[PDB]
């Protein structure tokens, strides 16, 4: 699986579990015909469905439409279990870019049955991960300040600020927490904006992730 | 962190995730009256979840009805991806017992809402596994002869038979590995038999996996 990556190197602890909130963009929530939630909707990804995020992204074949959804990362440094907010923000070692790719017609099927949905989340190369930088965020209010972008072939395709987050990232990792405990080396996905779509093979995809609209880091791929 | 025994000893691997089937016992979709599906239910319980097989249990105490499911697992020795059963067979390192608790009422609501399971089953303690029993060179179809009990308050809960599998264990692991590749140190857990209920703090268990009609293990616990 591992390792992580953290400031252009090697973190100590392999990847453990991906902690993913659904829907926490109202527009993405509406421009899937879903209802926005007033609780998070949890999954979870497994390491082994992590690769690098690019230079390409492997998709599954024969299995209907793949779905782009760029997500801010969050790497998880210190043990939470029913965490403060205090306690989130002193344990977060560092922050990223995931996609938490998804076999959406999959998803469909297995969401109108009411059942689990792994086989749309959790498969081989399902979630693509940039390396972590550390930020030493000056309040608790700069987590509101955290931006990403995705590029497909070379225009627009997603945008979001951690602001208009309908669970804000301390307090959903906190909340995560009284779920399922946190160890060092989880990542969470704080959910995607939207602009959600298919890939096809040959589809250049650039992801940025920004700071007060400041660049912390910039990766492409392209699909195959 | 729970970790994996292996032949009364420490495993080299620590444990990856777990890798489980819903309705695998046709008795124990009838019991519930749910349809029986010709492809496997696939969900994940994460290494977080899982705790030591007794002496203690610990339940979630104020989100609803808490189930027992006994299961056989099935410990992970060898890598596999897009497997056959030759190689399933060959990377098994042990046979165990695993519970499978599950909140039920709140998979009852995700369930009738399409929502992922998450919150039901990977939960702090819902994944209690017993230590694993080596086996190797096992006969071709010895596979079909391992046999669980779980007995609660002195009488018998819970029966069955890997005979009695809907997706036997070889060809159902060789299917998981289709999804999602199994890295060493991954347990499996092989669905639940008839005889699921609710489990209250007090309550004491039994658990006894068999090879032909041979007890290999006897673990108790009482809940908490
Ligand atoms: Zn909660
Ligand atoms: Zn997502
Ligand atoms: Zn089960």
């Amino acid at each position: 699986m591992a390792e992580l990556i953290l400031n252009q190197r090697p973190y100590p602890r392999d990847l453990g579990k991906i902690v993913c909130v659904g829907r926490n963009y109202a527009a993405h929530a509406k421009e899937l015909n879903n209802p926005i939630p007033s609780s998070p909707i949890l999954f979870i990804k497994p390491a082994s469905s992590a690769v690098p995020f690019g230079p390409v992204f492997s998709i599954p074949k024969d299995q209907g439409s793949v779905h782009h959804e760029l997500e801010i990362a969050i790497l998880i440094g210190k043990a939470l279990s029913r965490a403060s907010t205090e306690q989130v923000a002193e344990s977060i070692a560092g922050i990223g870019l995931g996609l938490d790719l998804t076999l959406r017609d999959v998803q469909d099927q297995l969401k109108e049955k009411g059942h689990p949905w792994e086989r749309a989340k959790s498969f081989d190369g399902a979630c693509p991960l940039t390396e972590f930088v550390a930020v030493n965020l000056a309040s608790e209010d700069e987590w509101q300040a955290i931006g990403l972008t995705l590029e497909k072939n070379g225009q627009f395709q997603q945008q979001g600020s951690s602001a208009e987050m309908l669970f804000p990232i301390l307090p959903l990792i906190a909340h995560m927490s009284e779920h399922f405990s946190l160890q060092p080396g989880d990542v969470i996905l704080t959910g995607t904006p939207a602009g959600v779509g298919p890939l096809e093979v040959g589809d250049s995809l650039s992801a940025k992730l920004s700071l007060e609209d400041n660049v912390l880091l910039t990766c492409d791929g392209v699909v195959i």
